[PDB]
């Protein structure tokens, strides 16, 4: 019947892996274009290429999220394969036309020409032309699938099929040349170190404004160079994580030298009166993170505030004025009930903005492991493509504030200063922070013991020159 007419029409499956029917153990739908919810990766790259329809919103996920079930090596080889369409036989009229020296009539090779090969092939084509634009960096680390994407491309033939080589041509040049303000930005803010003077810099030298804007750029800058790919499949932590993720690491290390670098410097302040300075500094560096809207700086400083060796201070607390420990309050609040207020933040303000990116990292390891890898019908897996939608539908949500450049003027050695933070030292971290968490015992021992005093480690001004630039 007309089944089996339209099924036929297609190549069989002895010459051909990618025009098989649908069915229930090799694809599934969720509940317009149809959605995806499951399938084996054959049936996904058919999908990809399907003859019928353009598919954006299904490229755009799979060329995101293909790398946690299937290697890029393994993609460039299908979708190759997927390209390769064995033609059909003549007819037997037709047969007997070319025995005889004569031209074909040729009608449904033509038809099939027309509705399926080159709407696959010019699929195929498409699909190349995402992979190098928006994901480069997979042929950036393998040279070798490289040389295979350009082979492949360079040797495709054809009328339509010209313009499509050339654009991926093109786009593959300008990322090799890539490879090898708009208003007036504020004055640069100094406080007791000069410019210059980098062996002075340090956490109440520099100006509190002035910190707050450089870390405001280094975060910034960390912030838009994590690609989605880096966080699906949780990649990060895995044995690769280096080649996969490693501008994620790069923001995650910062946070931890930052958070730390901030332990590290009210603990190791003795003296009760000037821990009280250099908490109430930190407290300054949090409200101008605020005004520039960096709320991964922000949380950062509660962070600092919250861990074990400074959350108990008590003696130092008591002595913080209590508008700055109502910030404090404010700031640890938009964490609360799965952060809402951060949330709610986050939707309200106007660019530029810098997000917590810990909220992120939390929520897609709930996903990867809140959802299985696997969909199982009548006894065959089918990879999870709607786990792998979620996951892409939350890297979306970061990609949205990564286009927020700041009107604010770089200053090389500062930079240079905080990017180059190292308060573990030698030490690991669950060793350094248990060096922190002692340190706290010494400088406020538990009730029963006494406060003993410490002498001064500061001989500078301790008093803030405060968070009001220069606008006399
Ligand atoms: C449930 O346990 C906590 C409650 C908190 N509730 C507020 C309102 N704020 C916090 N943290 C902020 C950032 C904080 C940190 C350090 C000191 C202070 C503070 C405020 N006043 N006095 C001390 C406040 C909190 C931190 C908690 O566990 C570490």
């Amino acid at each position: 019947g007309a089944m089996a007419e339209e099924q036929m029409r297609l190549p069989s499956a002895d010459v051909y892996r990618f025009a098989e029917p649908d069915s229930e153990e090799n694809i599934i739908f969720e509940e317009g274009i149809p959605i995806i919810k499951a399938g084996t990766v054959i049936k996904l790259i058919e999908r990809l290429t399907y003859h019928m329809y353009a598919d954006p919103n299904f490229v755009r996920t799979f060329l995101t999220t293909y790398r946690s079930f299937c290697k890029p090596q393994e993609l460039l080889s299908l979708i190759i394969e997927r390209f390769e369409i064995p033609e059909p036989e003549p007819t037997e009229a037709d047969r007997i036309a070319i025995e005889n020296g004569d031209q074909p009539l040729s009608a449904e090779l033509k038809r099939f020409r027309k509705e399926y090969i080159q709407p696959v092939q010019l699929r195929v084509l498409n699909v190349c032309r995402h992979w190098v634009e928006h994901h480069f960096y997979d042929f950036e680390r393998d040279a070798y699938l490289l040389q295979r994407m350009e082979e492949f491309i360079g040797t495709v033939r054809g009328k339509a099929m010209k313009k499509w080589v050339e654009s991926i041509t093109k786009i593959i040049q300008r990322k090799k040349i890539a490879r090898d303000f708009q208003s007036s930005p504020p004055t640069v803010e100094w406080h007791i170190s000069r410019p210059g003077h980098i062996e002075t810099f340090d956490l109440l030298t520099l100006h509190p404004i002035e910190i707050a804007r450089q870390l405001t750029l280094l975060e910034s800058d960390l912030y838009r160079a994590v690609q989605p790919s880096e966080l699906v499949g949780s990649v990060w932590t895995k044995e690769d994580k280096e080649i996969n993720s490693p501008n994620l690491l790069k923001m995650i290390r910062h946070t931890t030298n930052l958070t730390l670098w901030f332990e590290k410097c009210i603990v190791e302040t003795e003296n009760l009166e000037e821990r009280v300075a250099v908490v109430s500094r930190i407290i300054e560096i949090l409200q101008v993170f605020q005004e520039l809207n960096n709320f991964n700086g922000v949380l950062e400083v509660v962070s600092a505030m919250n861990s074990s060796p400074v959350y108990r201070l008590d003696h130092t607390f008591e002595q913080i004025p209590s508008r700055q420990k109502k910030i404090l309050e404010e700031a640890h609040e938009l964490s609360e009930d799965h952060y809402k207020k951060y949330l709610a933040k986050l939707r309200s303000i106007n660019p530029p903005c810098v997000p917590f990116f810990g909220i992120y990292l939390t929520n897609i390891l709930k996903t990867e492991e809140g959802n299985p890898e696997v969909l199982k019908r009548h006894g065959k897996e089918l990879i999870n493509f709607s786990k792998r939608r979620k996951v892409a539908e939350i890297t979306g949500e970061i990609q949205q504030y990564q286009n927020q450049p700041y009107c604010l003027r770089v200053e090389s050695d500062i930079k240079r200063f905080f990017e180059n933070l190292n308060p573990m030292g030698n030490s690991m971290e669950k060793e350094f922070t248990d060096y922190l968490f002692n340190k706290s015992l010494e400088i406020e021992p538990r009730n029963p013991k006494p406060l003993p005093r410490f002498p001064k480690k500061y001989s500078y001004p301790l008093k803030s020159p405060g968070v009001r630039p220069s606008n006399p």
